[PDB]
């Protein structure tokens, strides 16, 4: 029924990179999804007190963010543009995983994973 520790946005020990699709992955992917009408229940690690999930992370043993994501882009976390294209893909996979096919919130991420895979279809060569 509680929280987990949230996923980690800074680590010393790790190897990191600043790359210009890293630069691109925060300043047109992520600001075009953050702004968007359906990202916020995607703003944040989810609350499953508040949210009275108590299964939530028992199902999802991977859990992800754009808020993380926002952060470790931010705070230039990853190694290379995949590492945070896989943090938006396990996002989207755990909405999937959690929720029914019918859900509202699974319209809201089948629409913003749209505009991601279009956003990272122009992603500039290495
Ligand atoms: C991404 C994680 N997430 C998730 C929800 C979810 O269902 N599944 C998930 O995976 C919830 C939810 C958030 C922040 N996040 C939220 O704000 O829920 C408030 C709430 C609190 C208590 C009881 C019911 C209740 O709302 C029932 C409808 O839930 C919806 C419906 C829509 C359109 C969008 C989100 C949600």
């Amino acid at each position: 029924s509680m929280n987990p520790p949230p996923p980690e946005t800074s680590n010393p020990n790790k190897p990191k990179r600043q790359t210009n699709q890293l630069q691109y992955l925060l300043r047109v992917v992520l600001k075009t999804l953050w702004k968007h009408q359906f990202a916020w229940p995607f703003q944040q690690p989810v609350d499953a007190v508040k949210l009275n999930l108590p299964d939530y992370y028992k199902i999802i043993k991977t859990p992800m963010d754009m808020g993380t994501i926002k952060k470790r882009l931010e705070n230039n976390y990853y190694w290379n543009a995949q590492e945070c294209i896989q943090d938006f893909n396990t996002m989207f996979t755990n909405c999937y995983i959690y929720n029914k096919p019918g859900d509202d919130i699974v319209l809201m991420a089948e629409a913003l994973e749209k505009l991601f895979l279009q956003k990272i279809n122009e992603l500039p060569t290495e």
